[PDB]
């Protein structure tokens, strides 16, 4: 089905690259590795949850492993591109503990997929 087009290793604008993958019944499910400089938790694989649906993909990595925490979390929803150059458009959420409460960041990334 189409779980082939998703399932594999895709980077963005920043470098950070992620290994998904998509199963027939929805579920993403992967690794993420987060090179985006002046960030937090970088390198390191982060676990990657997630859904998909048609066009639609969501998924979150908790930036928390064994070797980095950084108290945040990152939420993609994103549409999908289709074929030549495979593409990812995606908006995501950064939910982290402000001082106060939680904060919230937001910024865009591309994902293209690796051949
Ligand atoms: O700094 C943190 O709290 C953890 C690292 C977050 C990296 C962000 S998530 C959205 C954006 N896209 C990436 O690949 N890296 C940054
Ligand atoms: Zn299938
Ligand atoms: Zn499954
Ligand atoms: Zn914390």
């Amino acid at each position: 089905g189409a779980e082939a087009g998703i399932t594999g290793t895709w980077y963005n604008q920043s470098g950070s690259t992620f290994t998904v993958t998509a199963g027939a019944d929805g579920n993403l499910t992967g690794q993420y590795e987060n090179r985006a400089q002046g960030t937090g938790c970088q390198n390191s694989p982060y676990t990657l949850t997630g859904r998909y649906n048609g066009t639609k993909l969501e998924w979150r990595v908790e930036w928390n492993n064994s070797t980095e925490n950084c108290h945040s979390r990152t939420e993609w929803r994103g549409q999908y591109q289709g074929g030549a150059e495979a593409r990812i458009n995606t908006q995501w959420n950064l939910t982290y503990e402000g001082g106060s409460g939680p904060a919230t960041e937001q910024g865009q990334d591309t994902f293209t997929k690796v051949k």
